């Protein structure tokens, strides 16, 4: 499946009578910072108990010996996938590549964030990058697979390069999903579901354009229905 | 106090093994994603009963609406000092600390890491990055300072130059701490305790030279009488 539906509240009620109205078939769940520092584990295992695979986004970026034993106790957690920022250099992903070998086929998809969806050019202008998004994208996305990862979490807009400079194989995360006459928010880099899969991306990570909506249940099927067409 | 330890265990009973001996007026303590990857808030709370401030060390690097939740989630968590990645850019930090005002007084303090203390040139090379860690540090520490966060983490190599042109009341909180004849590990850039006071740290981090002591609340508390005298 395609669809990721991202968890992104700030009450454990609230997201626990999202995710009981809908089923493992119409998507994958994804944990992020904000819920996992409210709830911690317990979190993952209520979405496992109720029969969801789960994208702990987390993005570890840290020195390798910290981000390693990270990685290592999201696999101990059984999630899906997990993911790291490849701006965290080659050494770290390094390390968390390794820690994974431990758990075998049981390792959850390494994953390694890109350029944000939310950055333009002129936020990486801050930080001295003088590459476009997709540019400095594309130079993180190479080092990451040459570290040995499963994919990276980009854009939406980079996935036609990506797919045709990386492979097929190499599998792309992208959040920065935006259905028509939706705000976009704190997001930049973004493309309707329908644009996203025309592109070829592996994984589609929808959020507040599910979560805030009059019927998040009805808006992640009509989306789906969409897709599959 | 200056000192603070990081508690890296990957269990909880031997985390609680050493904070179990040591006292509050010993050090603050770090809970880094490890830890909180395995334990979740609850470990903060238990260390928060025993009467411990606790540095939230999870590096939010996220688009600026998550990275503000997640701030507000650990401002509700009652934490002294909570981190976000500099390098997550200037509407970030910005949504951080605007996320905060709720919290008055009592919200966390906000620091931001510049340059990881495991990052050489070399490492930084694969990133596009031209410019020294020293120099790199010092810019995105200079973009912290203008999006009103209360200092940073840095190596302690920066602290005199930093301190110099960032000012008395932005905060340094500086790993990379250790006492000659131990290991570096993945550490570049490291200053022992001595020299990162001489240097003017606000805060030092220490972590596997006492953590993987025989005796660690000796060991604690031998830095401690060093520093002192
Ligand atoms: O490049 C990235 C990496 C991660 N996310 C995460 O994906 C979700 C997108 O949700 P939304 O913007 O659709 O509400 C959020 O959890 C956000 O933190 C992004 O938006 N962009
Ligand atoms: O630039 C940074 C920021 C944070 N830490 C954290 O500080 C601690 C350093 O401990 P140690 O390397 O002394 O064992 C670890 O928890 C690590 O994640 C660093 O080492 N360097």
């Amino acid at each position: 499946h395609h669809m990721v539906v991202a968890l992104d509240y700030d009450n454990r009620d609230k997201a626990l009578a999202f995710v009981d109205r809908i089923d493992p078939r119409d998507c994958r769940l994804k944990v992020g910072k904000e819920m996992f520092t409210l709830l911690g584990p317990q979190f993952v295992r209520d979405l496992h108990q109720r029969g969801f695979e789960v994208f702990l986004d987390l993005k570890f970026h840290d020195i390798p010996n910290t981000t390693a034993r990270a990685v290592a106790a999201a696999a101990e957690l059984g999630v899906w996938m997990v993911n790291v920022h490849a701006s965290g250099g080659a050494r770290m992903m390094t390390a968390a590549r390794e820690a994974l070998l431990p758990f075998g086929k049981d390792a959850p998809l390494l994953i390694a964030v890109t350029v944000l969806t939310s950055m333009e050019s002129s936020d990486l202008q801050d930080l001295g990058i003088t590459l476009s998004p997709a540019d400095y994208a594309a130079k993180l996305a190479a080092l990451t697979q040459r570290c040995g990862l499963d994919g990276v979490v980009c854009s939406a807009q980079e996935a036609v390069r990506f797919k045709h400079e990386l492979g097929q194989a190499f599998k792309l995360v992208t959040p920065g999903i935006r259905p028509q006459g939706s705000d976009a928010g704190d997001q930049r880099r973004i493309m309707t579901p329908e644009q996203a899969q025309e592109a070829g991306v592996d994984y589609m990570v929808i959020g507040r354009p599910v979560t805030q909506s009059a019927d998040p249940a009805a808006t992640l099927r009509a989306i789906n229905d969409s897709l599959r067409k």
